[PDB]
Formats: structure tokens, C-alpha cells, sequence
């Protein structure tokens, strides 16, 4: 089995600039949701070779996780906050696609995106 190759984390095709939100949301990943130990399973991209799911990328195709979503932060990446909280959210639909529902995966996944949904409640106004 093998796995694809991992999600850009750089792109000098693609637009970007530094935001306040992105700031935001950078400090929110280091300071805020990163600490948990439910966010283990979620630091890295899946590697379906590792935990014996070749069916993995088959069923998802658009793999992201918050390894990936950190470093396009630190590398300023991003052209505004709704790409990176569109990354987040490709994030917990893939888990909640690919696992049974009250699985504890999908309950570590709700923990970090109820945490997740106080922080972009708080979002601050783009400067
Ligand atoms: O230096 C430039 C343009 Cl000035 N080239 C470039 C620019 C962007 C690029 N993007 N590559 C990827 C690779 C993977 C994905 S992903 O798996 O969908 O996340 C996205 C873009 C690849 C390349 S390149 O193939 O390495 O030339
Ligand atoms: O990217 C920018 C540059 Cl100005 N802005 C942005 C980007 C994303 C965004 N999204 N906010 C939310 C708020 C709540 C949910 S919800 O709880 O899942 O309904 C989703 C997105 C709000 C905003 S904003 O309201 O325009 O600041
Ligand atoms: O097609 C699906 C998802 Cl793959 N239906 C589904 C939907 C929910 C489900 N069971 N969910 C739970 C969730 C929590 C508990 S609990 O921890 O005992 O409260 C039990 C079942 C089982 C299934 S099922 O096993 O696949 O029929
Ligand atoms: O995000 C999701 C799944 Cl993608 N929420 C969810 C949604 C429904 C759900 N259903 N749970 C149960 C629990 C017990 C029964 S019963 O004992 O068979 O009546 C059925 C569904 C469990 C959950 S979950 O346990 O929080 O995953
Ligand atoms: O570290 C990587 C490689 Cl870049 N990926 C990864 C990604 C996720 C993961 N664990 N995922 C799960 C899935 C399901 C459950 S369960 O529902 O509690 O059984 C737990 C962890 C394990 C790993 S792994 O152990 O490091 O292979």
C-alpha cells in the first residue's frame, strides 16, 4: 500500500498575503486547539499504510489535517480565513464521512470542532 503524496503546504502559484484573522487562526492552532490530546489523530496527514485502511484515499479524496493547515499558516499560505477554515472543515467531513458514527475518532473530531466553532465565533474583524 502507499500513501499520496501530502497536501501543499507552499505555492508560488497561488495568491497569498497576511491577514489579522489568519494571525488569529495561526495562534488559535499553536495556543488553543493543537494542546489536546484529542487532536493526536489530526496533527498529521493519515497514513493508511501505517493503520491498515487501503481502502482510506479511496474513500477520501481530498485528505486535509491539521499538520498541513499549521504549516500553510506559518508559510502564509492563504489568501484570507475562509480557505483555512474551509481546510478545517474538509477536515472533520472527511472523518465523519469515513467513520461510523459515535465512533470514539468522531468524538475526538467533535471535541476539537466544538473548540474550533468558539474560536471562529470570535473571529476578528479583517484589518
Ligand atoms: O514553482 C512553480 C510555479 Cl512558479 N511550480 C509549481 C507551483 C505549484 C505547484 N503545486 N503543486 C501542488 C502539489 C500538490 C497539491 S495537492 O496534493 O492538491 O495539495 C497542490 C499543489 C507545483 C509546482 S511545480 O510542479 O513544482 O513546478
Ligand atoms: O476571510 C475573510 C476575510 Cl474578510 N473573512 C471571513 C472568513 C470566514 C468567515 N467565516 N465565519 C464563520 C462563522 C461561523 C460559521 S459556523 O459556526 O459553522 O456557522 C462558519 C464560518 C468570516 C469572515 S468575516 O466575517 O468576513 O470576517
Ligand atoms: O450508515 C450509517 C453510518 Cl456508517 N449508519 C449508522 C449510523 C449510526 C450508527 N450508530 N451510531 C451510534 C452512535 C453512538 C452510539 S452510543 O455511543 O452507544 O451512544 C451508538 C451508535 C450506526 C450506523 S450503521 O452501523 O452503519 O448502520
Ligand atoms: O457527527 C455525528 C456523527 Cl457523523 N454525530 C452523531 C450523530 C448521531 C449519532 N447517533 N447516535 C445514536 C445512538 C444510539 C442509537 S440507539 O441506541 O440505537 O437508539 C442510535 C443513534 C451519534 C453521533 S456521534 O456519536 O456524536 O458521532
Ligand atoms: O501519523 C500519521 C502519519 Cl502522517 N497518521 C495517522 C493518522 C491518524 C491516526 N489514527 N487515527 C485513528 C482512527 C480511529 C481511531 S478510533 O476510532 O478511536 O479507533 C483512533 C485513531 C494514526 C496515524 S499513525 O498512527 O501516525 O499512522
Amino acid at each position: 500500500s502507499m500513501n499520496p503524496p501530502p497536501p501543499e503546504t507552499s505555492n508560488p502559484n497561488k495568491p497569498k498575503r497576511q491577514t489579522n484573522q489568519l494571525q488569529y487562526l495561526l495562534r488559535v492552532v499553536l495556543k488553543t486547539l493543537w494542546k489536546h490530546q484529542f487532536a493526536w489523530p489530526f496533527q498529521q496527514p493519515v497514513d493508511a499504510v501505517k493503520l491498515n485502511l487501503p481502502d482510506y484515499y479511496k474513500i477520501i479524496k481530498t485528505p486535509m489535517d491539521m499538520g498541513t493547515i499549521k504549516k500553510r499558516l506559518e508559510n502564509n499560505y492563504y489568501w484570507n480565513a475562509q480557505e483555512c477554515i474551509q481546510d478545517f472543515n474538509t477536515m472533520f467531513t472527511n472523518c465523519y464521512i469515513y467513520n461510523k458514527p459515535g465512533d470514539d475518532i468522531v468524538l475526538m473530531a467533535e471535541a476539537l470542532e466544538k473548540l474550533f466553532l468558539q474560536k471562529i465565533n470570535e473571529l476578528p474583524t479583517e484589518e
